[PDB]
Order: C-alpha cells, then structure tokens, then sequence
C-alpha cells in the first residue's frame, strides 16, 4: 500500500528524527516508556476515570459527540505524567533540536483520551487549530507546535490506532481528506508517535466488540510564545515543588525565553523572573 | 512629508482602522481626562521614589540606563487598572483590530520615564517581544497592537515619541534615519495608537527645563500570544475589585481565539479559569 509510517528505536540519533518531521510530517518511536511507567500512569488515570464525572460545563466535552472519555490536563492528577514522562530526556532532545529556531517551548496541554468499543473515528484535524494564527505562519518559519503522543494501550487497525496523513503539513487547508489517505499509527504501549505542526490525523474508530477500549494520552509542546491551552496556574506550591526544574518550566511556572530577537524574556513579573518573585524551590 | 493624523476622542472607529492599514498608526486627541491623567501620575509617583532592586531586571540590566522603568503598571496604578485599562474607545479599537483573530489581553503595561540629557531609544518593532510574528504576513489576522499614553507632552525637544509611517510594509526593520520618522507630539490625555509591525521608537530629551517626559505603553495581544507580564501574583482581593474586563485583560479568565477554535484557551479541569477560581468580580 502506501507508505507507511517510519519507525525508529528509542536511542536513534534526533537528526534522522527532524528528518522525517520535515519530510513525511510524522514518525514513530519504539519501547520509550518502560512498561512499569506506563503501568503506574494507566493506574493513575484509573481512578481518574473512577471518580464521580464532572457536573457542569464541559468546555470541550459538552461540544463534541461523547465517542471519547476525557481526561484533561493529566499533570495535575498523574505524578507518573509530571515526575517521569514529561521530562523523558529523548523528547527533549527531539523538542531542543525541532524548537531550536523559535526558542524555548512549554506544554499547552496534556490529556487522555480512551475510547470504548463501537465509538466511531475522531474527525481529521490538525492540533494547531488550538492557535488559528498558525494557519497563517509559512511551512519554512520556526515551528512553534509538536504534538507528541503516546499509546498507553495496544494500538491496532480493529481498535482505532491514529491515523496521519503523511505530507500534510505541506497543505494550506485541512479539507476534507478520505480516511484511506492516511496511515495507522499502530503501536505497543511504551512507543510514541511524534506529530509535526500542521499535520492532519484523528483517532480512529474502534472497531471492538465489547470492553476493549484504546488509551492516548497526547503531549502537546508549545513555543513559549503562544498562550498554554491548559494554565497549570492553580496546582498547589508543595506540587509544583516537588517536580524538577525542567518539570516547572514545563507547566508555566517559570520565566522562558522566546528566540532573539526578544532578549529579555516572557512570563516576567515586576522585571524579574516569576521563580524568583514566588521563591520556588525544585526537586533538583 | 506626511504626518500622523490626529482624530478627536468622538471619531469612528472605521477611520481609525483605516489610518492602521495606511499610515500604521494615528494620534487620538483628548481622550483621557485631567483627573485620570493626574491621578495615574500621582500612582507613578509613588513607584519612581522606590529606589530600583540591585538584583536581577530582566530589562532594565540588558539596556543602557537611557530611561527609568515602571513595569507592573496594572498593579500599582489602580487608576490604569480601574479607568485606563477598560476606556470604551481603546476597546472598541481593539474590537475592531482584533476582530479576525479573536480575543486579546494585556500583554504589558508599564511607564518609561526620561530625563534630560538621555539619548533617544533603538528603532524597533514591539512585535519582537514574539518573535513569530515576523513571519506572519502583513495580510493575516492582526495579533498586537501597541497602545502609548504621554502622562507629560511630547515635543521634539523632549523626545516625543518617533513612527515610521508605512514601515508595517517591509519585511526587515533594517537600519532606518531618524528622519525617516515622524513625531507624535502630543499632550497629555491624547494617545498614539500603533500597529503591528511599525518601526518606532521614543527619542532623547534634549531639554533644560520641564518635567522627564513620561509615556506609559500598554501592550495589547492577541490571547493567543503569552503575555509578556504576568499578573498571576495579584492578590486574589484585588482581582476580586476588577471589571469582568479587566479580569479578562489580566489573564485571570478563559478566552476565546478565533474559529476554528471552538473551546477557548487558558481553561483548566475542561472548565474556564474563573469557575475553577470562583472568582467574583466589581460588576457581577
Ligand atoms: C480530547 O478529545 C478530542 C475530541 C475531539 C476533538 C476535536 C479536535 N480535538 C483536538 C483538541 C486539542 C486541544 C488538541 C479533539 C480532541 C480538534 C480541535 C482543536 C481545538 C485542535 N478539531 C479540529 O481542529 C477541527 C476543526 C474543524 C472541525 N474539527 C474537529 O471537529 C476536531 O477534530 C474536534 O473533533
Ligand atoms: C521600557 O523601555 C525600553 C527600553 C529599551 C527597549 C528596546 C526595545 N523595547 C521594547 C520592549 C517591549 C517589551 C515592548 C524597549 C523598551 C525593543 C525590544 C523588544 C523585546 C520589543 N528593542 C528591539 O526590539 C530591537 C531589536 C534589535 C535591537 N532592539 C533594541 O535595542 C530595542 O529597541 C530595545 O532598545
Ligand atoms: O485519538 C487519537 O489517537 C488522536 C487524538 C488526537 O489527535 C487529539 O485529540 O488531538
Ligand atoms: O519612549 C517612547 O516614546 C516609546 C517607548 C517604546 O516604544 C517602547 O518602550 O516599546
Ligand atoms: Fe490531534
Ligand atoms: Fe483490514
Ligand atoms: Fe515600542
Ligand atoms: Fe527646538
């Protein structure tokens, strides 16, 4: 069939890693996680899942059709997320390297989605749409957005594995692509998929019969420029605390610096660093 | 050679985005009244007898000490946060600038005074605080817009604040003359109003008498574009005696980017940020 998604191990070399961003849009990463990480993260997010569901307002859950189960903004509940995989080294390396022209980046969202056996597919997107203005920005300027996701159950073609469509992020418009163009992102747990700017994909529908539901979690990196989906504003001091300075940095706690021409900073308080300002200590 | 064009307070806004699109920038005459001006001065005050920390600033240590620097504005200066910063004709500019690309917020406010015998400042774009905005094309939505308030006037002895008119229609600042500008002489209560993307810059006092030229900038973004001040440490008390407004500005709400955006930014638990908060507000 067509071509297929690219696969590498997890200690390939980063260059060969942008490579592939730039030509196909997408590539896969085998065996990242090990399997007591994403154990003790499928553990957390469990009793995510088995608490009372919200009440209320659902900004995103109440507009879309309920072919998902939402967890948002899992730093603030998984400490598997917030110790362990939003500072694995190999994604911030690939981050360093694919941020390099813009400057330095931070997490605008983090959350889970499992779907059930019998939801039907995710309608195609690009994760961009957080920022229309990247709509407008040239394929040839500083990326400002990657999508990282990771496969916290199999993923498969019967139960919905992501599907990208490789070369997209050379479109101008999204449009509306036929299922057949894209490729499956099928995956073990402990692998991730890694999703340049402007590429179109969608979860997949899954096709299960009964009780065979398929977990994502997609990290979702930023340039510091661009305003956090999720503010990680109200997690209690003695949290943010306990996670390492690049954990901190991460989730909006820190002052950053966009590239030059900006010498100065962003997320400054009274011309000083907001770390500074609130005294914050750090695991490291 | 052409001037900036200077409208009454009453004029209408369509005008007004017409001399953005053409000149890149115009003069509102009158629009703040006497009481406001001296009150907003009588708050500057009190922060310019504060002596400068000899610690880190951000700014203040990169640049030569060619002017004095208030940041920080909305917090200090309640007659910036209660009257200034929520005048119906700035938002109504702003509506109207920002229609295409959705909501915006304060990205910075604060005072620079300057005293005779400074020189003038570097010719620059405010846009280099997010360096992404250089490569947005001149016909995309527009994502800043630079708000500059004289609390003293602006003459060409004192520095009045210097504006390439048209210089939104070139790709580089290059290494423009000084007489490529045009002053914003002005006096207080008026303000200059400056697209994205115009090179400006203040200029040097070369007087021997009259008080240091005074002139406060509110930063104005699209709120998919972090702010460049954070007012995440305002006490919860003084957020709490706020417009919904000028909560909105601060960051201290959910907002809302353009479509194709339907959920909004800067939410948490899938809830808007003043739920989660409770927060109240001066007029709910
Ligand atoms: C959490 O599970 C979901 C369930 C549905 C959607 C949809 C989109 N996203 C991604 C959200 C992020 C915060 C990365 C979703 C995530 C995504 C929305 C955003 C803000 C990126 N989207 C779109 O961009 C396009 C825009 C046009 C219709 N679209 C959709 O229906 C849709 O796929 C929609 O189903
Ligand atoms: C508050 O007082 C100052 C004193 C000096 C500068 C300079 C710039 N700005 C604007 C800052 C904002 C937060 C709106 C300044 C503001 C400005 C910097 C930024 C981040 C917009 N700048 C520049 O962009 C260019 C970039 C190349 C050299 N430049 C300068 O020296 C300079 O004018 C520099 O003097
Ligand atoms: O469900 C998936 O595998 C992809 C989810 C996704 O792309 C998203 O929610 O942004
Ligand atoms: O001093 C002035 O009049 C202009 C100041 C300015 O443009 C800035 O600091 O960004
Ligand atoms: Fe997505
Ligand atoms: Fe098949
Ligand atoms: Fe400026
Ligand atoms: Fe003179």
């Amino acid at each position: 069939s067509k071509p297929q998604l690219q696969r590498l191990a997890a200690d390939a070399d980063v260059d060969r890693m942008c490579r592939l961003l730039e030509e196909d849009g997408a590539f896969i990463l085998k065996g990242l996680l090990p399997f007591d990480v994403v154990e003790s993260f499928n553990r957390e997010l469990d009793v995510q899942m088995a608490i009372p569901p919200p009440k209320g307002e659902r900004l995103l859950a109440d507009k879309y059709p309920p072919h998902f189960k939402y967890v948002p903004n899992v730093a603030t509940t998984c400490p598997t997320f917030r110790n362990t995989v939003l500072i694995n080294p190999v994604i911030h390396a690939i981050c360093e390297a694919y941020f390099q022209r813009t400057g330095d980046y931070w997490l605008s969202a983090a959350f889970l989605r499992e779907i059930e056996s019998g939801m039907p597919a995710q309608p195609f997107h690009r994760d961009d749409a957080t920022h229309p203005l990247m709509h407008y920005q040239p394929l040839e300027a500083p990326p400002v957005s990657l999508s990282v996701i990771f496969p916290l159950t199999e993923f498969t073609e019967e139960n919905g594995a992501t599907e990208v469509i490789l070369g997209s992020h050379r479109w101008t418009e999204v449009g509306t692509p036929e299922r057949d163009q894209a490729v499956l992102a099928t995956m073990d747990p402990g692998d991730v998929l890694i999703v340049r700017q402007r590429v179109v994909h969608a979860g997949g529908g899954n096709r299960t019969t009964a009780g065979k539901p398929r977990r994502v979690v997609l990290a979702y990196f930023n340039s510091v420029q661009l305003t956090p989906f999720e503010t990680y504003r109200t997690m209690p001091r003695e949290m943010v605390e306990s996670m390492t300075v690049l954990g901190q940095r991460m989730l909006g706690w820190r002052t950053m610096k966009p590239s030059d021409p900006n010498i100065v900073g962003i997320n400054l308080i009274d011309d000083k660093r907001l770390e500074n300002v609130l005294q914050l200590k750090a695991a490291d």
